[PDB]
């Protein structure tokens, strides 16, 4: 299959995180790292894939432009990056129709604003998506966690450490590339711990 | 009256779902097949009719365009996928008015984008839809059930065995026609027994 | 007064219903005909008038178009229906004007999607609309009734008999029109002992 | 000052209403009418004004074009109908300043979709409005009488005898202008007295 | 600092209010004016800054044009008419960079039409209005307060005299400037003292 | 790091807060100063970022344009203030990128026309935000909470002294550049505490 050889991260209670960072371009086939995700969403995951999305912008001085730039998939065992070139290119297809997959169901903190951005900018849509604040502040019946970021929501939800995440995050600026996915990773699996107690 | 005559699949409670695909061209005349699922609905499925609707997208470098390219119905005992051409045959008016009608309430998971994209792209009209997630949250009183997909809903409210379709769905880059057009019966099948259940 | 000439048709409960189908056109008098409805409305139905409109659809390989092709009014004792031109010919004002009428109140079910396209297309207003389903959902409190049709809905909430529905709507395409305007009228007269069970 | 000099009409608790209409032009001034309405409002109806308004559809096989034609005002002692000219004349500005006042509440039944019609073809704006059948709705607890027009609204509230309404309104065609007037002059009487009770 | 040398009036809880009426002009300076507002506000109103704004409506009879022609502000002792010139001068950012402060709560009766043609109009913001009716309505759970005028409101939560304010609003076509004036400012005061009793 | 050089300012409970203003210039880096606001609220404020937008507006008798012309950002410990040029030069998309950052969440008072003014005329984007009346307003109970500015609000939630910030707000127009800049400072805190209390 394919191969997430990329950098791999201890979580903090000793659970590993494989990572790959794809550069997509117009000879690039992501299909069976897409393939691997949903895979492993299936088997482990209760059928959820975390996901981020990330946003480039240009022209603040006229009129300002936003592009996707890059996505984050995690599952269980699996943390996938795709870099995505400006603009896209039509293998990108793949993507589109793997976002509006019903297989599954997307994770996401704090969505709202991407939703519409990704419709609005690039007429993506997800159909099957999952504003996990949204859900936990119902469920909890506590109103706050509807509105806190990735971090700080799941401190509220699981309680574990997260001294690392925080000691990347403080200084953001000063990070590796390295130290940055791995911020990435966490959070993902994070998220993903998040809903598995939040749907059973 | 009209023949379903392409492969057949046996369900987990051992009973028969009969299908039949169709490459619809101006010359197909899809009445017969639409009858067949109506009368079904009428006499075993209190009027209701499950769907899914399946989208292609093309030219994602410049502006990308959603078209619907298929669609399944689904009562129980019949499933009837129809894959549509671009453009449209004049026709297709026959699904136009049959996908407006009040004699059933066609019954979908997490269907909300999915009306939208109808309308805007194809003036395609829903009068009597139900996004079963949403009536399944508010009569169980479990919020996640919302914002489920297909199976995981499906598991949450019959507790049916899924080892077919599981494994069918997580390799699904390598699956044949044949277990593909299995897999959405199955799933026509699923969602037709949770409105069976939230009905009564 | 205006006679209800057309073929009559015997509900469950042995209660007789007029109807009349006419073709509107430039030169038509529709007057007292919906005269004799609102008469019928004022002192046997509680001021309800119970309606549905069909739709025809053109052009579906280019850009569909929607238009109104006939309305249906029923009552207690009447059932009217007016297979309307393309276009419309002047004198349908005075359907604009009944339509908007306060002396009534037109209920319909499922009639969000019909009151959206009655103003896109043709600036039909309706000011005083009851969607059936949403009030029964409320009042007996069974979330279900708001996504149901007209026969499902009549179902669970009179318990009348309805074998003569069903066996005409299981074979619509080989119904005849005369089967299929009986079909029209108990759906109306059904959906009036709805309202009139509500009202009370 | 000006005299409501019109036709007047005896309720069935036997109190009286005097009427006006009056055909605005150019050169009507109808500031003392106003004026006298205003009056009636704050000293004798707790600054209501049950208001109601009608209108003319024209064009219909083309684009249907709204205009308001006439509107009623009706306060304790008065009712005042005005009929408007095609186009507006200028002098009307006293209709649109008086329709935004804060002095009073402009009391209606089914009031949604005039309110917008209003805004859309002549930018009239009714800053204090009350659509009393919500009102009704939430301080009774009965979930109906949000829907019902002006007489069945009326009757759920009041249980006073509207013989006479029913009698006018079920053979509206055949109707007088007296008569029209009469039943105009009754719901504005009734809706005021649905008002005053649920005021204190 | 600036005074409010105007016509003061007293309320019929012996406490005086003082007036300033103002035709802006292009080198008029209405800033000392509303630093006594805001220091009033600050000192005596928990930051509250009662208003309302008067609308000319031109052109009726082409197509309406509505524009803003003054506005007024009370505190607890001062009460600020501003009559505004057509077009606008650009001193009056002024007003607009005021009516954007979050040092203060804006309260007003029924503003929800204002605040959308002070937006439309003119692009006048309002970050921090209240409504006041909507938080009474709330707070005391009577809904009807929520419909009710500036006078109604105030005789439903205060049950102050208001027989000065109902004398002069009832024959306002012959009032005299600084009678109108005095309703105004009467109006101010009552507001003022409903939002006192709300927020403590 | 940056160095937090500007005047410091005592709060009421003996804490100090360093302050830095800076009018942002193409040449100029503000990304080490958005670092230790990042910093600080990791470490210091549970992820929380206090923010407030200040706008200019031009060409109000004409067509009124609202400008983005200064941002604050309040930590525990600091407060930054950073003056926006017209136009923005380039490098400001380091302020965007910040502004949707899901590491935080922005704390803010009475947000929601600013929210909107910032994508029509920006493009700014907040993906987290926290519109604490609302949140007050729906944990303590007391719905008049959601609409109070930031003193008073404060004041509901803390009852901490702020005779300070009332001073130098009740004669704003004489307030020194310093003065003005630590009321903006002191407003930070405040609302940072109020943070603090509803989030534990």
């Amino acid at each position: 299959m394919a191969s997430f050889d990329g950098q791999g991260f201890m979580m903090v209670d000793n659970s590993w995180v494989q990572t790959k960072a794809i550069d997509v371009e117009s000879t690039t086939d992501i299909s069976p790292y897409l393939s691997k995700i949903l895979e492993d969403s299936v088997w482990n995951g209760n059928r959820s894939i975390v996901f981020d999305v990330y946003w480039d912008v240009k022209s603040v001085s006229t009129k300002s432009e936003w592009r996707l730039c890059s996505v984050k998939f995690s599952t269980k065992n699996f943390c996938l990056f795709l870099r995505l070139p400006n603009p896209f290119c039509d293998n990108l297809k793949d993507l589109y129709r793997f976002f509006a997959s019903k297989f599954v169901t997307f994770v996401g903190v704090q969505i709202q604003e991407d939703l519409a951005l990704l419709k609005e900018n690039h007429g993506i849509v997800i159909r099957s998506s999952l504003e996990i604040g949204k859900l936990a502040a119902k469920a909890r019946g506590t109103p706050i966690v509807e509105f806190l970021g990735t971090r700080e929501l799941a401190h509220k939800i699981l309680w574990y450490d997260m001294s690392r995440l925080d000691s990347i995050q403080s200084k953001w600026d000063e990070a590796s590339s390295n130290d940055r996915l791995e911020a990435a990773a966490i959070e993902g699996w994070l998220i993903f711990n998040v809903y598995d107690q939040l749907q059973q």
